[PDB]
């Protein structure tokens, strides 16, 4: 891979004159798919995508004579008709429906188009990390088989066995992926009610997704009992079984806790993390690096503390679960205990 660096048409310099075409796609998608560049819904479903296509890829199935699968190939889109069918996979035809049209338009590869727009998507949210941006991916030809997919019901062991498998991603590992739950809702577990958050800031990128899952649930936020959920700790906000679990769990609560008031380690580790899913079943040396296209992230505006107890919460209502540190003494927001807002989805969701 010779990469040749360039200045594009608007000026800007880039690793590889390759790169350029990205921007007309970026102000296509910031336009018409994130409305105008916002950390919301189609961002959210943009994010999520991203480990749906990459997380399908299994050499231990690879070893056994069957097809496991090709990681971050863009077969989630190719074959949707089969993969959005898949249970773990629910809620995912909306937004792959709506990404379909610019692919096409731009004539980029699907795989390509899904790691572009979830790094665009997150570099919206504030807080974020500076986001890289690979190019490379060839088509799927083939889609991925199921039962890849982590489901919110599957144990602790189930997924962590599952991840190592698809990437070699160790528990740590396991943990830092999950702050994209960070900037997300949950449209489809709870089926009288749509958008249902799972911390109080799902359009900024920060660690209250680690300090709330750590507070006792208290009750459900809509209907109770649906598969997968467990109580949460204040209403219109949403738990799933695993997220519980995981912050429990001997051996990734002091992972999970470690997040708390630590902005630094939270968006260096994400960057990581990030990256690694959008390469997997890809050559990272034969891939180019067009990062540069992407835009720079914004810092959190105001000037509340990075990490706070939601209003009506103290130390008293936190699990501890970490043996090695005591959970931060954080402050609590001023008044009444207040509800989250939902996030609508678009139709289909
Ligand atoms: C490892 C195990 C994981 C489990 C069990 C899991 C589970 C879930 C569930 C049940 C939902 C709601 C889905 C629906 O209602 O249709 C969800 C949403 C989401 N997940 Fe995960 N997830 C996992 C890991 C990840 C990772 C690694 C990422 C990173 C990209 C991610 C990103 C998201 C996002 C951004 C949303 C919000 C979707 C939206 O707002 O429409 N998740 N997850
Ligand atoms: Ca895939
Ligand atoms: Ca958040």
């Amino acid at each position: 891979v010779i990469e040749k660096r360039a200045t594009c048409s608007n000026g800007k310099t880039v690793g590889d004159a390759s790169c350029c075409a990205w921007f007309d796609v970026l102000d296509d998608i910031q336009q018409n798919l994130f409305h105008g560049g916002q950390c919301g819904a189609e961002a959210h479903e943009s994010i999520r995508l991203v480990f749906h296509d990459s997380i399908a890829i299994s050499p231990a199935m690879e070893a056994q004579g069957k097809f496991g699968g090709g990681g971050a190939d863009g077969s989630i889109m190719i074959f949707d008709d089969i993969e959005t069918a898949f249970h773990p996979n629910i809620g995912l035809d909306e937004i792959v429906k709506l990404q379909k049209p610019f692919v096409q338009k731009h004539g980029v590869t699907p795989g390509d188009f899904i790691a572009f727009a979830g790094a665009v998507a997150l570099s919206n949210c504030p807080g974020a990390p500076q986001m890289n941006f690979f190019t490379g991916r060839a088509p799927a030809t083939q889609p991925a088989p199921d039962g890849l997919v982590p489901e919110p019901f599957h144990t602790v062991d189930q997924i962590i066995n599952r991840v190592n498998d698809a990437g070699e991603f160790d528990e740590l590992e396991l943990v830092w992926m999950l702050s994209a739950h960070s900037v997300a809702a949950v449209n489809d577990v709870d089926p009288t009610v749509q958008g249902l958050p799972f911390d109080s800031t799902p359009g900024i990128f920060d660690s209250q997704f680690f300090v709330e899952t750590q507070l006792r649930g208290t009750a459900f936020p809509g209907s109770g009992g649906n598969q997968g959920e467990v109580e949460s700790p204040l209403p219109g906000e949403i738990r799933i079984q695993s997220d519980h679990t995981i912050a429990r769990d001997s051996r990734t609560a002091c992972e999970w806790q470690s997040f708390v008031n630590n902005q630094s380690k939270l968006v260096d580790d994400f960057q990581f993390i990030f990256l690694a899913l959008t390469q997997l079943g890809q050559d990272p040396n034969a891939m180019t690096d067009c990062s540069d296209v992407i835009p720079q992230s914004k810092p959190i505006p105001g000037n509340l503390p990075f990490s706070f107890f939601p209003a009506g919460k103290t130390i008293k209502d936190v699990e501890q679960a970490c043996a090695e540190t005591p959970f931060p003494t954080l402050t609590t927001l001023p008044g009444p205990e207040t509800s989250v807002q939902r996030i609508p989805p678009p139709p289909g969701a």
